[PDB]
């Protein structure tokens, strides 16, 4: 059957929200009022891949954009992009590896692991407006937490 999806935004633990800043880029900040329009709306597929009970495979797709988070080496290591694809042919429920995140529900909280690259994780910094990026440490001024929320 087709691919399912939902409509969402995600906070990091630290309350940021996330907004594309330029071209390919989105960065984290605290938001509140009128300013909350700015943020981005995800459409979060459910994908094929390895799933146990709080292991659960997805794609993150902008919302009626042709552009997925992506894992990738860069200059030889694991980074975060933002990846356009052909409009006709996403989503899809086999999504190729790099566009697959393991979101995991820990405490309450969502972590966003790689499936390309485990021990990866979708990450924030604590300081306002720098990029979303993708970290290989848990624990270290670096936010890989966040609460997900869904949007009609
Ligand atoms: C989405 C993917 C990431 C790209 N980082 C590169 C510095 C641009 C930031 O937002």
């Amino acid at each position: 059957a087709p691919v399912r999806s939902l409509n969402c935004t995600l906070r990091d633990s630290q309350q940021k929200s996330l907004v594309m800043s330029g071209p390919y880029e989105l960065k984290a900040l605290h938001l509140q009022g009128q300013d909350m329009e700015q943020q981005v709306v995800f459409s979060m597929s459910f994908v094929q891949g390895e799933e146990s009970n709080d292991k659960i495979p997805v794609a993150l797709g902008l919302k009626e954009k042709n552009l997925y988070l992506s894992c990738v080496l860069k200059d030889d290591k694991p980074t975060l992009q933002l990846e356009s694809v052909d409009p006709k042919n996403y989503p899809k429920k086999k999504m190729e590896k790099r566009f697959v995140f393991n979101k995991i529900e820990i405490n309450n909280k969502l972590e966003f692991e790689s499936a390309q690259f485990p021990n990866w994780y979708i990450s924030t910094s604590q300081a306002e407006n720098m990029p979303v990026f993708l970290g290989g440490t848990k624990g270290g001024q670096d936010i890989t937490d966040f609460t997900m929320q869904f949007v009609s």
